């Protein structure tokens, strides 16, 4: 109050104990960096120190935040050139999973530890005994550690969770699942819990489903609840052809025998203003543009039609809104604050424009060096 997070080099044991530590950009000594935590309803209020040698800036994925905090240099604010600070000050109305990120993450090899966990608690949480997080990322590191349309096939990959902490069996816990990857679709499969996903993207979902096929595409994030049902390690699997490949575990040592069985509850829902009808607005995939996208009354919805033509799938991030996915049926989806859409395919979303200001829509090419969309309100 305010918290300092200082961008900085940083080292990270990313490759197995014994084997060398990492060289990268990080926020306070770490990478990820530090979990960011308030009640919904509360103010977050973030000393930025740049310390990384070069211009930067902290956007807060998925906040539906005030604008002039949403941290996208030449848009929302100035650049925090190098050896500068930035106050960010919001209100989290919230409650769930988010994070956040140097603005250019996506497009800048460097940036590639400067972000971390954002959680917005419930004003009463659900009964868990453990609550984890889960960051995905994968890296392509040379034999002593550094750092190395790719070329690669891609070959680290980790679940890193936060905090290592020893589970019992009969916990119930809660994992916070984000992928963190810029570059890569991660399929995770669960093993050694029960349960269900209870959100989306920081969004509650009506009646929690099941997590056999879960997919995160970059940036997504799903909530899940369950249980502990054995003593063997907790596992994250990403499912292949050439079969399983370990992400990572959560140890599993004694036994909980207090905890009762129970229903997976639901998680208390966030205001989530409903569609009526829209301008429908098309974008195909193919420094910001002078013009947006187009320029909406604030409380109006949109009907964005996206196109990918192209022989890669396209990341898509609308900042300060959440938005439907249209189902292959016509109507409302996923509730999500990012997607993705498919080579050759098309997705369509739709979106209530409620919060003013102006808002980048990012769509990344998966593999691609990117560098640009907006929308005014």
């Amino acid at each position: 109050a305010p918290v300092e997070l200082v961008a900085q080099p940083v080292n990270a044991q990313i490759l197995p104990e014994g084997e060398p530590a990492t060289p990268m950009l990080g926020f306070n000594g770490g990478t990820p960096g530090p979990v960011l935590r308030a009640r919904q309803g509360e103010v977050f209020d973030i000393r930025f120190q740049n310390q990384i040698g070069e211009g930067s800036a902290v956007h807060w994925h998925g906040l539906r935040i005030d604008n002039a905090m949403d941290g996208v240099p030449g848009m929302t604010q100035d650049v925090v050139e190098a050896g500068g600070e930035f106050e960010y000050s919001f209100r989290a109305p919230d409650a769930g999973t988010f994070w956040y990120h140097s603005h250019n993450r996506s497009w800048e090899q460097v940036a590639k530890g400067l972000y971390g966990p954002l959680i917005v608690e419930e004003p009463t949480p659900p009964d868990v005994d453990h609550d984890l997080i889960i960051m995905i990322d994968d890296w392509r590191i040379t034999e002593n550690g550094v750092l190395a349309h790719q070329g690669r096939l891609g070959n680290f990959a980790r679940a890193l969770v936060e905090p290592v902490t020893p589970v019992r069996r009969g916990d119930r816990v809660r994992l916070r699942l984000i992928n963190v990857a810029t570059d890569r679709i991660f399929p995770v499969e669960l093993e050694g819990v029960e349960g269900k996903v209870v959100a989306l993207d920081g969004m509650p979902i009506v009646d929690p489903q099941e997590f056999s096929g879960l997919i995160l595409a970059p940036a997504q994030r799903a909530d899940i609840i369950a249980d502990v049902i054995t003593d063997a390690p907790i596992g994250f699997v990403f499912p292949t052809r050439d079969g399983p490949y370990l992400l990572g575990e959560i140890p599993v040592k004694g036994a909980n025998t207090t905890r009762q069985p129970s229903e997976i509850p639901a998680l208390p829902p966030n205001e989530v203003t409903s569609p009526d009808m829209g301008s429908a607005v098309s974008l195909t995939l193919t420094g910001l543009t002078d013009t947006p996208l187009h320029s909406f009354e604030r409380g109006q919805t949109a009907r964005i039609r996206l196109v990918n033509d192209t022989r890669f799938p396209h990341g898509i991030h609308l900042h300060g809104h959440h938005f439907f996915e249209v189902g292959a049926d016509g109507n409302l989806g996923a509730l999500r604050d990012t997607t993705l859409v498919d080579a050759g395919e098309t997705r369509d979303i739709v979106c209530v424009f409620d919060n003013p200001g102006n808002w980048l829509l990012h769509c990344h090419m998966l593999g691609h060096q990117a560098a640009k969309t907006w929308v005014e309100v």
